[PDB]
Parts: structure tokens; C-alpha cells; sequence
DNA sequence: GGT
DNA sequence: AGCGTCGAGATCC
DNA sequence: TGGATCTCGACGCTCTCCCT
DNA sequence: AGCGTCGAGATC
DNA sequence: GATCTCGACGCTCTCCCT
């Protein structure tokens, strides 16, 4: 578990390794990591690697394969992973295939052919798992390859999924022992970007390895700016926000924004259409045409702005993207810190920028209802989004248990930009008041909704629900929503569920914790600017 | 503890006895039967662990009874659901199900049902989609619970909620939705194998506390276990199995297990041709032809069925006589699921397992890619090679259950038995072996099992022979055995080739051998004596 | 198809 | 089901 | 007996991420 | 590939 | 007169929806 130690250059291969870098990928020096672990690769050792995507893992491999003489064996989970690397090694003047569960009885019939074949140019081929599993014509052909030496290093994509806690599983993982019970003189290699350390430890086992290197890096990008806003409450006030921002500083820049829904994803594209602003959808429901070409003219830059759901995320390398705008907060700490990375991948300065709505968090919420931490997971995120004055980079790393030092940010987020003071107003008698309204409700027979509690406190709305004594206060509304998400995620107050023909909804009711509210000397206190 | 339950004077206990005697026609409780339906009925939590056949059903299908209204049921098949309506019809019970292949009048006369207040309806089967998925589903249940027409929910086959459960179903992971929403339901819990690990993981995702566990013994005490050895010649073992269809079990039910679907139409094949009445099981027939067999046998208008493993599940004919195996199993745990389908009437059953060398090499080479298959077949294999020990004493260590050992009552064929025994020295024929081995590399030839007994006795093709070994003068089914025993204990190993058509296995020098290279090593085996 |  | 709009009538200054 | 503002039914529109 | 059968061709 | 050794020629090639 010590890099370092393996950070020189006076192994024997270290001239070639050298040689090779600049005169074929075309490079000056490594990225972290990097040179720690090919060292150890060629040391003949067995490892594991775990960095973000777009960090630079795939070279680990793909490098090393040159060194040696023959091929390297490479085990990956869906096509299209494999398609993209083709085509950039390809251009590199690389050959390397893929066989797959539709190939041609002549295609198949050659890969088996110069596998065997000892003066073939080959270098790298690419399967999925199905193929180790359930097929014996090429595990005898891998079976000869082994024994001529034409074949004596193996990697591993995606390796979380041999454990069954990665929350990604895939069956056919299970078999891979068979590896290296049946070639043990061949190095093995595993790449992923998320892992606990139980999952890893675990796959050590189904694998049958033994011993083993762990290398991590770190979450840290330093070069982008992280920010938190308001959302406006009218939606054609927001739009016109939107565009003063992409004609005015990223004005000839290429950018990405994500949205909640299908139907948001399109009508957000309409309208900045109809403003000459040039927009693309996309989403899982559209034509596979379309989305081909939607991705296509955004890679040329015939597009400026890709306005998409979570469904535009897997294989995305564009180096290039200036700004990452979120329409509605993510599901999660994870979904977000993924989302946003997309942003910079070319080093230089980019910006990440997120509005913030009190309706998102009850539109979520029933989305979530069947996963056992759905609720637990969104009220993280919003706990983000509350905080006016910790640094970004302290909140994200207390959900990634990194060791942070605290003033490494460099004026990077918007918190640490901020000029102000701060203090905590009391706001106990306002739990108390809301709590009324609640009880006299539920004496009535009657539930209500966020929207509707809001209502009642100010004087307005339906008026047998008001309650006479009651003085809501003289604030702006936004004001008013963020107190009320405060007494909910502290669990003064919670929701409660209730199914209809076309929709799940949420209501709000009297929490577990309202019961310390019976010492009358016990406070409620809330940050804010001086 | 369910001692402390094992009464009669709580309030409900009246109506109990009167239900059981004059409803479902039965006399008195089998064990844990009672101490489950006081725990129910005094509205808990409970989870039961009990073997197929044990009488599990009737704790939830008669607590039904004494309230008022239906009882949710959830159940992973559609024909697992069939069996039990059709069983309840015949009592005089209404009840139904919902499916993914139902009528829209079906469906709506069901949802109609639900809410009706003066409903005859008593039990409902889902599935666990309609749970997860269906809107207008949880939309009426929620209207039932409120009127108070639906207080118990049961669950079956709950090892599916985990990964580890070794029979997992997505589906299952949204079942906590149950709990949640209906909080003052009572659960019950359904399964006949269960890991402590397995079970604590479910109460989790289920969002339970707390929680009772009562688990029932493996042992059943009328049925004789017996271990034979196999007939090199296949004439010839025809004729024995014929003997005792014909002798000791003329005119009596029974059922015959295979290794392959061809072994399965071979031998039913040769009983027709000598006048006994028998048919063939396996997944790859006609659906109509599968039912066709299955209902005659019931009828007894078949005395035999010949089956694979696919012939299991619904199977509940209580008089089957006799369980043959024609191969071994591959796991101690499918022997014993496999021979339990007889005697299920409690009166008297036998049990007899045929033995065979070339069988565990068939085994090996179908369950090369489980990770632990190797090992789960060895255990079986040290089963066969007893000649000492009660065969109800081996069993309890694999189920780490507490067996007091004079329990038997002379119900194995060890402990009819008359002999004494002692322990044969046979260290210098494993030194013989090893040097046949050896010459083999050298001389760059692999060996299979037969070619390795070939060389010892001084058959087979010459040059494979080392001179000065004398193979000793004993039949040829011992030289088997005491080579299997060297197996076991890594004196030697298996080591497998891939090829076009099949895997196929070698034998070569395993690690434990270095032993003896100290002139003080001793390797013993058991015998009987003279 | 949601008193 | 929740919520936005339109109009008639009943309360305020 | 003027001009603004509250209150309440009747009515029509709308209803949620990703192949894992 | 492994294993079984058959008949010419050298040694019991 | 009855057992031994070697090519050549032909046939066969594996459990359950989970
Ligand atoms: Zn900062
Ligand atoms: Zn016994």
C-alpha cells in the first residue's frame, strides 16, 4: 500500500517504457500514479487501481502490452466500452479487436485463427464474460496460446462486480477464478472507480489471488469552481438567467446541463430554441438515431449545449467542456460529484453551478419510495445546499472519508470567495406554531401538503384551516421554505406517503423528535448573515 | 425460548381447537405447529426454519380463520401458488390470486373484492411485482387497511431477500415498502434453509424489530439409509434393481434418480423391456408430455419415475416407498433434499445409494466453474468411503446440529453391521504411483484415471510401465477405493484440459506428497477384519 | 379511474 | 388525487 | 349607494432516472 | 481428444 | 495352441430458472 516506494526509473525495461511513452502515444511525462503502477506490473505482480474516470487508468494496460511479445487479454462488460478504444488505438496505428455475442461465423473463425498463429500482429482483444463461461472452442484456443507463451498478462474491467455489494452486479462475474487456476504464470490487473474496502477484499477472494497491491488516488480537482444558487420561482425568469450566461461569459463555449424529468429535458431544448440558442435533447426514450446524431454534432461543435438526463453519462471523454449547469438538485452525494466531473477534463479552469428548489425535494422523494435508503440519501444533499459557509471541498470529503487539510481550497468554491459574518437566530417559538396547525388539522380529518402548510401560517388559503393567534412572520417566502426543510431533516417534522390511481404523493406530519419539545427550556437554533 | 409456549388457556385457544378439528380434519399439532400460532395470534413478529413436507402452510393458513377478512400471501411461482388453491377448494375455502397473465374482468372483480365489505374472501397470492410495480395495486390495499379488512401478511421463501440466499430474486428488495406503510400488520416469515448470516440480513431489509426464530430438526426418523457398491457391468446392474422391484417392493411406489438427460431414457428403456411400468423426467420435453407423467404416476397407473433434478419441486405424494440413486449427488445438501421425498406418511422408507469410481470424474468436469464446486463433491465422496460410522452422525456435522449419538436406533446399514476393523499401512504403494507419474513427464504424456490403474497392474501400453513395481493381488474395485482416498488427501490432484467438445481431467503428484521425504511418515487406511 |  | 383560473357574492375603508 | 379586496364553488388539465 | 473393437503379425 | 502388442477405423461428447 506504498506508491512511492515504487517511484525511480532503474529497472532494467525503464528505457523502452521511456521510449515508449513518447515515441507511440505521443507524451511527455506521467499523471499520478501512472509509473507506480506499471513498475509493478512488470515486476510481475498482482494489483488493484482505483481512480476516477478520465484519470488515465487505461494506459496501466495498454502500455506494458508493448513491451512484452504477443498479446494481453482484456475482460469488459458492454460493447460500447469496447468500441471507443478500438477506434483510439486505431488511430494510433494499433492493432487490436473484439469478439462478442454477434460476431460472423468468418470473423469469429480468424480471431481463433491468429490467436495460434505465431507471426501475428495482434496486440490486444477485447471479450465479455459470457465468453470465459460459456464457451469451450475458446478456452481451448487460449489453453494453446498459454502454452507457446504468447500470452502472459490479463486485465480486468470494471472489477467491483465480482462482489455482490457494488450495487452493479452482473452474474457471469462469479466464474473468473478460472483464471488464474488455469494460467497461473500470467499477471493479473483490476480497474475501477468505486469501491468500499469490503468489496475489494472480497473479489481478491473470487478471483483466487494472493498476494495483492491496493494503489487509490484522490477525489480532489483542483481546477474547478463550485457554486450554489437560487431558483427562481417563475419558469420563464429562469430561462432568461440561463441565457445571459451562455451569451454573456461562456459565449463560444461547449457546455452540458441536466434536468429532473423526460419532459423538462425537452421543454427547457424548446425554448432556448426558440431564442437562437443551439440546443440538442436527450433521454432513453428517443430513436437510437437520435441520439447518435445528437452526440455527434456536439463532438463537432455544431452544437453548443447537450440538455440531457442521467441517461448521458456512460463513455463521455470530450476534453473541452467549459461549464456544467444542474436544473434540479441529484438524487445523491454520488450522483452529483459524478455528474459534475464532467466539466474540465483538459485541466484548465471550469465552473459547476447547481439551483436550488424547495418543490425538487418532494418531487424526488416519491420518485425514491421502493429503495430502502432512497430518503436517507436525498436528505444529504440537501443538508449540501443549506450551508453558507463551509468550504465545498470540506462537505465532499466528509462523505468519501479522505483526510482533508483545511486550507487547500485556494479560493475555489463559492463559500470561501464570501466576505460576511454570521450568527444563529432562535427560531423555537416557530416550531411551536406550526405544530398547532398540524394538530388542529388532524382533529378536522384532514392531511396536508407542503404547499398547503405554507398557506396556513401566512394567513392565506382555505380559511377553516387557519389557527387564531397565529402571526406568520415578516419574511420573504423563500425564507420561509428553507426554516421548514430545517425542522425536516433535523425530524421535528416527516412525510407521509399516501398511493393514488396515477401518482404517489407526499404529506407532511408531526415527527419523532417533536417530544423534546416538552422541556420548555429547549432551544432551536438556525445559521444566517449578520 | 418455544417452550414457554407450548399451552392452551389464552383467549383465542377455544376457537383454535375447534377450527383444526372441524375445518381442516385433523387431531392433534406436529411439532412447533402450536408454539407458532400462539406467537401470531398474540400479534408478533416470527421467523420458521423447517424442512419441505414439515407442515408449515397451516401456520398462516388457519390463523386466517379466527379474525375477520383476508391474509396478504407473497409467493416467487405460479405454480407453487396453483397447488395450494387447489387443496384449499376442496376444503370448502375461498381464495385467489393475482398474475401477470390475468384477464382485465378478473382483475376488477379482484380490486372490487378488497374493498367489498361483506367479502366471503379469506387468503390473496401475489407476486412480489405487484408490489413493486403495480399502482392501482397498493392503492387498494391501502383503502383495506383502513376499514380494518386485512391485519396479517405472510411471506415465502424469505431466504430470497439476500444476496447470500443462493436463490436470489430482484424483486425481493423492495418488500420493506410493508412495514412502513402498514405498521400494524403482524408478519410471519417462510423457509426450510437458512444461514444465521441469511436470516439477519432479511430482517433488515424487511425493517423489522424485533424479531422471534424457531427452528425445527433435520431428523427423520422412519426412513433406513444405505450405501452399495456399483457393477462395473451395465447388464448387469439392470438386474438388481429389477430384483427388488420385483421382490421386496412388488406393487409399491417409488422414485429413481439420474446423472444426464440420457441416462434417463437408457434405463427407463431397459426396465419397459423386462415388464415394469416406468417413465422418463427431464427439462427437455414437451410441457404436455411432462404433465401427462406426472399424472399418471399420482393415479398409480406408474409404479417408477426416472428423473434428473429437474423432477422436484410440488412433489407431495405421501406414500413413495423407496428412493434409488443411480449416480451420487453433487453436494451433501442436494442428497438429502433429493432422498427426503420419501416416507412423507411417517411409516417406514428405505434409501439406497449406488457408488461408482468413473463418477466422480464426470461430477468434476460438469462443476468446474462454481468456485467451491471441487470441494462440495469430496465431502460426498468421504460419505461413500465410511464403513464405520452412523450415517445420521455424518449428517449432523454437515448441518452443525447437536446429535446425541445412540439415537439411531439401528436405522443405517453401519449400525447393523457385525464387524470389527483395523487400520491397513499403505504407505509404499503411494510411493509406487508417484514414480509411474514421474516417468510420464519425462516422457512428456498426460494420464487419465484408467490409464494410471492400467500401468499399476501391468496392463496396458507397455511403455507407460516402471520397472520393479509389483501391482499387488487384490480386485480391481479396491485399487478404486484406495486411490479415491490418496484424492482427498492431496497425495494427488486433478488438473483439466480444454477441448473442442469436452473438459476432461488428468492426474498429477499434489502438494501433501513432499511428506515423504521423512523416513517416519505413515499413511493408514480403515478395513475390516478377517 | 384517485370518497 | 392536487392545483390554477374564472366569476359571483360578501366583506372591508 | 363607490371602489377595492376576500372567499369559495365549479370546472378543466395533469400525473416521475438509469440496463443493473 | 478418449476408449473400444478387430485382425495381422511376433513371441508364449 | 493360446496368450501379447500394435495401427487403423469408428463412435461419442454432461443439472435445474436463478
Ligand atoms: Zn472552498
Ligand atoms: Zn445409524
Amino acid at each position: 500500500s506504498s506508491p512511492a516506494a515504487w517511484n525511480k526509473e532503474d529497472f532494467p525495461w525503464s528505457g523502452k517504457v521511456k521510449d515508449i511513452l513518447q515515441n507511440v502515444f505521443k507524451l511527455e511525462k506521467f499523471r499520478p500514479l501512472q509509473l507506480e503502477t506499471i513498475n509493478v506490473t512488470m515486476a510481475g505482480k498482482e494489483v488493484f487501481l482505483v481512480m476516477p474516470t478520465g484519470g488515465g487508468k487505461s494506459l496501466c494496460y495498454q502500455l506494458p502490452a508493448l513491451c512484452s511479445d504477443g498479446f494481453t487479454l482484456v475482460i469488459c462488460p458492454l460493447i460500447s466500452l469496447m468500441e471507443d478504444q478500438l477506434m483510439v488505438l486505431k488511430q494510433l496505428g494499433i492493432s487490436a479487436t473484439m469478439l462478442n455475442a454477434s460476431s460472423s461465423k468468418e470473423h469469429v473463425k480468424w480471431v481463433h485463427a491468429e490467436m495460434v498463429n505465431k507471426n501475428s500482429e495482434l496486440k490486444l482483444i477485447y471479450v465479455t464474460p459470457e465468453k470465459i463461461a460459456k464457451s469451450k472452442m475458446f478456452m481451448s484456443r487460449l489453453e494453446k496460446a498459454y502454452e507457446a507463451r504468447r500470452f502472459t498478462r490479463i486485465a480486468v474491467d470494471e472489477v467491483h462486480c465480482c462482489s455482490q455489494w457494488g450495487h452493479d452486479f452482473r452474474p457471469d462475474y462469479k466464474a473468473l477464478g478460472i483464471l488464474k487456476r488455469q494460467f497461473p504464470n500470467a499477471s493479473l490487473i483490476g480497474l475501477t472507480a468505486t469501491a468500499t474496502n469490503h468489496v475489494l477484499t472480497d473479489a481478491q477472494k473470487i478471483l483466487c489471488i494472493e498476494k495483492c497491491f491496493t494503489f487509490t488516488a484522490s477525489f480532489n480537482r483542483p481546477n474547478l469552481y463550485y457554486e450554489v444558487r437560487q431558483k427562481p420561482s417563475n419558469t420563464e425568469d429562469f430561462i432568461e438567467d440561463i441565457v445571459k450566461l451562455i451569451n454573456g461569459r461562456y459565449k463560444g463555449q461547449s457546455g452540458i446541463i441536466y434536468c429532473f424529468s423526460q419532459k423538462d429535458s425537452e421543454q427547457v431544448t424548446v425554448s432556448l430554441q426558440n431564442l437562437g440558442i443551439h440546443a440538442g435533447a436527450y433521454h432513453a426514450n428517443l430513436e437510437p438515431e437520435d441520439k447518435t446524431t445528437v452526440h455527434r454534432k456536439w463532438s463537432a461543435n455544431e452544437i453548443q449545449v447537450v440538455v440531457a438526463t442521467v441517461a448521458f453519462g456512460m463513455g463521455i471523454d470530450k476534453p473541452d467542456v467549459r461549464f456544467v449547469i444542474h436544473h434540479s438538485m441529484s438524487k445523491s452525494m454520488e450522483n452529483y460529484y459524478q455528474e459534475s466531473g464532467r466539466a474540465g477534463r483538459d485541466d484548465m479552469k471550469a465552473d459547476c453551478i447547481l439551483y436550488y428548489g424547495f418543490g425538487d425535494i418532494f418531487r424526488i422523494s416519491s420518485m425514491v419510495v421502493m429503495e430502502n435508503v432512497g430518503q436517507q440519501k436525498l436528505y444529504e444533499m440537501v443538508s449540501y445546499c443549506q450551508n453558507i459557509s463551509k468550504c465545498r471541498r470540506v462537505l465532499m470529503a466528509q462523505h468519501f472519508d479522505e483526510v482533508w487539510n483545511s486550507e487547500a481550497c485556494n479560493k475555489m468554491c463559492d463559500n470561501c470567495c464570501k466576505d460576511s459574518a454570521f450568527e444563529r437566530k432562535n427560531i423555537t417559538e416557530y416550531c411551536r406554531d406550526l405544530i398547532k396547525i398540524l394538530k388542529q388539522a388532524e382533529e378536522l380529518n384532514e392531511k396536508l401538503t407542503p404547499l398547503k402548510l405554507i398557506d396556513s401560517w401566512m394567513g392565506k388559503g382555505a380559511a377553516k384551516l387557519r389557527v387564531a393567534g397565529v402571526v406568520a412572520p415578516t419574511l420573504p417566502r423563500e425564507d420561509l421554505e428553507k426554516i421548514i426543510a430545517h425542522f425536516l431533516i433535523q425530524q421535528y417534522l416527516k412525510e407521509d406517503y399516501s398511493f393514488t390511481a396515477y401518482a404517489t404523493i407526499s404529506y407532511l406530519k408531526i415527527g419523532p423528535k417533536a417530544n423534546l419539545l416538552n422541556n420548555e427550556a429547549h432551544a432551536i437554533t438556525m445559521q444566517v448573515t449578520k
